[PDB]
């Protein structure tokens, strides 16, 4: 079976679970369950499903090497597919939540969920909350005997943990740290003294690589049993290489990509982000530069946006893209070579994981 | 030592685990630390610690009957407070999330953590699932060997997900069912034909009982390692029970407790929302009164809130609540009885727990 479609069929056989166990146990009634419905499917779907596939992949790479009766295969298979899920609702999760944190508009070429007329922030915040929920009702129901289901859930709570911790990280981006305070209201940045390569990498490694790249392989070695197939610190350093890696291309994508591909109008510069373009632009701009950008960043007026978009092209920052993503393929094909030595066949998924993400 | 100066010890040291694993795990600087800090005590801090010590007592209960070594009386009462405060996050979590969710202003005589000038909504959502994650944290570090960690945190989640729905269950309660979709902004009902018992049952049930009254009784349990100690089923129907009388008694106060008494103004009626006031009204009101209720309720006006409060008031529901109270006396006393056969203990536990409900 292709193992696109198997991802699939399980998505529909969990969401059945689901609903019919909100109906058996939790008392609910066919409009609210077709709500839920809804609400899973449109938050939950639509994209590439990278980070559940990965799962899927990792395991397929391990099956092909060990002694297994078929309907093991079976069975690992479908614990890949139902792990995949609980990263993708675990996404979804903070799609939604970051959505109406950031006021955005559209995602994926349509609404942000709370736009949705029936929806508004009141019912979105709440939804949200039930998505991560649902992947604890997967994890306990589907890995209810498995040897992985202490481990998998001990993982998936320290990487969900790390990326609400790197949400603080991103939010806060603009403010000067010194000045962070409950009780006043927080100004942006006037020096950018905070907009440094370390801080950035901060923010991307918390915010995003532990769960689009860390977790979807540790998910895919746990449901395989086969931890011991590698050095678990090379794991770590790949996934927060290749995952810093896709952020500065998402960075870069939200100022130069036109909407209709992007999915999205980007807003970093209006929304003072520490993007990577801020950051290397500041790295390389002479002092009128650097004034300028600090008159014109973080301005909602279109004019102050083009001024700032013209400082990034006339600094030529494709070169240091270039530079930065010729060093990024030295690192991970070094990685890679290291992740050989325990398993031939883990290092060949990282390195599908890498062609993959240097080929958006 | 008295047992809210150790659940309050507690809370310094989990919060100074907290706070110090940010900075050797997770790369925290001392600003945000601070942040969060502050965060954790205005949220978590200056409510009765009921839920909390609820677990705490129980696990007291116990001890009184049962031989230990001292070392492990002390294990259990810290164990004890762990999980109250789990359960005191996890409230925090639904408050923080909820106020947001409502449009609330004031909780507990003090602004809404969202209101806060230095938080706003973009951090404070974020905050809220940082909350919950702490939960998490503190289980995996605290329980680690402990051999009733895997019941404890299978417990904690169908529980979470149980207030979630329950969430859901309220903020829909003013819509008709039939109704419901994204695509279609949601109408106030105008029949009001699910402004029912049963309904309202539900709602409470799920949105208020199960952390409030199940969690706390069933951890202590855990933590005493009791759970043969009661009849599960019979645990469930006294929390319920005594749950929703506690939900009654704070739909009574949204109307009638003045502000300064409340933490709070209350704003139940004009949000249209399905108390208890308003089922128990349209049970007993007659066909103008009705018509009456349906011109008035769910609207900001000051002189519409003004004609459903008398509405209340003219159909003498005091009437109605001492008859409900009564029935809800007799029944947890019946309970109480009931769970006499396997525990005194647990049972005189559950009637503490009902003295403290019934006495606010
Ligand atoms: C518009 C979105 O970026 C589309 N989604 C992706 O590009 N997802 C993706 C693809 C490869 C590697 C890692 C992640
Ligand atoms: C203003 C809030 O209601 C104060 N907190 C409580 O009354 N909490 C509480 C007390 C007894 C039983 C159950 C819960
Ligand atoms: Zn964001
Ligand atoms: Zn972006
Ligand atoms: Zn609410
Ligand atoms: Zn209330």
């Amino acid at each position: 079976m292709a193992s696109m479609e198997r991802f699939l069929s399980v998505y529909d056989e969990v969401q059945a679970f689901l609903l019919d166990q909100l109906q058996s146990k939790y008392e609910i009634d066919p409009n609210r369950a077709r709500y839920l419905r809804i609400m899973m499917d449109t938050t939950c779907l639509g994209g590439k499903y990278f980070r559940g596939m990965t799962v899927v992949n990792v395991a397929e790479g391990f099956l092909a090497v060990t002694q297994h009766d078929e309907a093991t295969k079976e069975r690992i298979l479908h614990d890949a597919c139902v792990g995949g899920w609980m990263i993708e609702f675990l996404q979804a999760h903070y799609l939604v939540e970051d959505d109406i944190m950031d006021g955005s508009v559209m995602r994926r070429g349509k609404p942000c969920w709370y736009r949705f007329p029936g929806v508004t922030t009141q019912c979105a915040i709440n939804d949200g909350i039930i998505l991560k929920s649902w992947t604890q009702i997967m994890a306990w129901h589907y890995f209810a005997d498995r040897p992985f289901l202490k481990d998998l859930l001990c993982l998936f709570q320290k990487v969900d943990y790390a990326t609400a911790v790197g949400q603080m990280y991103d939010v806060t981006s603009m403010c000067d740290s010194n000045k962070l305070d409950p009780e006043v209201a927080q100004p942006m940045t006037t020096d950018f003294a905070e907009f440094t390569p370390a801080i950035y990498k901060r923010i991307v490694k918390y915010k995003t690589t532990f769960y689009t790249y860390l977790l979807p392989l540790v998910m895919g070695l746990l449901v395989s049993e086969a931890a011991a197939s590698v050095e678990m610190n090379l794991v770590e350093r790949v996934a927060h290489l290749i995952g810093e890696y896709f952020q500065v291309q998402d960075d870069v994508m939200d100022c130069f990509t036109p909407p209709e591909q992007l999915g999205k109008v980007g807003t970093d510069i209006e929304d003072a982000k520490c993007s990577w373009l801020a950051v290397t632009f500041l790295g390389k701009a002479n002092a009128a530069q650097v004034a300028e950008f600090k008159a014109n960043y973080g301005e909602k007026d279109p004019a102050k946006v083009a001024v700032v978009k013209r400082l990034y092209s006339k600094a030529n920052l494709q070169a240091d893209f270039a530079a930065y993503e010729a060093e990024v393929v030295r690192e991970v094909e070094s990685l890679i070579e290291q992740l050989k030595v325990k398993s031939p066949t883990f290092a060949e998924s990282v390195a599908v994981v890498w062609e993959k993400t240097h080929k958006r």
